[PDB]
Parts: C-alpha cells; structure tokens; sequence
C-alpha cells in the first residue's frame, strides 16, 4: 500500500472522501492537517474517477474565487486547466440572501460543478501525493 488506511490510490495521488459535511474553510483546514489539500481536478480522467465515488451529495473541491479570480488551492492554473461547470455556472449568485455571492466550487452528484456559499456544510475530498 502506497496510501494510508482509509485513503484510495489513483494515478500517483491518494484520496480521502468524507462521510460528513463541513464549510469549505473547515474542509480546507482538515485536509491541510492530514498533509493534503482539497481535491484539485487536473484532467477528465481524474474527474471520472472522483465523480464515480461521490457519496450522492454536494461535495467541495479545492477551487474558490473570494479575491476575484478562480484559483485551485495548490496553484494549478484555472483558466488553462480542466473545467466541468453545470450549465449557467459559475454565476456568483446573490439571490440566496445570505450575504455576498458564491465563492466555492462543489460537485453535484453527476460530477458537474457549481459555485456556492462557502459556509454550507458539504462533503469534501482530500488529495495527497503517494
Ligand atoms: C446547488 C446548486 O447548483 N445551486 C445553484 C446556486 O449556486 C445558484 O447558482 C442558483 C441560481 O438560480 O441555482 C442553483 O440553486
Ligand atoms: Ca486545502
Ligand atoms: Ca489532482
Ligand atoms: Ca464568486
Ligand atoms: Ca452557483
Ligand atoms: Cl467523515
Ligand atoms: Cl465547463
Ligand atoms: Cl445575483
Ligand atoms: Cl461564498
Ligand atoms: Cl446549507
């Protein structure tokens, strides 16, 4: 085993899928505590692997835009990288009325992405090197 117990190995990364929900900031903290990061989707092949094993619930990834531009937590370039947005997303929606727009990306159960309110308790995926 190249990955720790409770982690899944795929193509030179280890992944951990939560069975619980946290805000994006608390999930980011959790992953960093484990010497990992919220998942960064680098390719269609990795998107297919992650979406196949989602827990049938909205799930945070390591993609956010609170200071204006979309950034991956590990510095992977967003604009030249893989994208898989739901139709009409991202929309920085304000109409939830919770304050501000929407600055954190998550998967829908089908794998397509949405921007949502960072404070929402969603599932998350951690990713580390082998
Ligand atoms: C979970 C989900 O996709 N939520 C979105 C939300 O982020 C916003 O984009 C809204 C605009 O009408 O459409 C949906 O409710
Ligand atoms: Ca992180
Ligand atoms: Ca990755
Ligand atoms: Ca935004
Ligand atoms: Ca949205
Ligand atoms: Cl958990
Ligand atoms: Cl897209
Ligand atoms: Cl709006
Ligand atoms: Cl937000
Ligand atoms: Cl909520």
């Amino acid at each position: 085993t190249s990955c720790p117990v409770n982690w899944v190995e795929h193509q030179d990364s280890c992944y951990w899928f939560s069975h619980s929900g946290m805000s994006w900031a608390e999930a980011e903290k959790y992953c960093q505590l484990k010497n990992a990061h919220l998942v960064v989707i680098n390719s269609r092949e990795e998107q297919n692997f992650v979406q196949k094993y989602l827990g049938s619930a909205y799930t945070w990834m390591g993609l956010s835009d609170p200071e204006g531009a979309w950034k991956w937590v590990d510095g992977t370039d967003y604009a030249t990288g893989f994208q898989n947005w739901k139709p009409g997303q991202p929309d920085d929606w304000q109409g939830h009325g919770l304050g501000g727009g929407e600055d954190c990306a998550h998967f829908h159960p089908d794998g397509r992405w949405n921007d949502d309110v960072c404070q929402r308790p969603y599932h998350w995926v951690c990713e580390a090197g082998l």
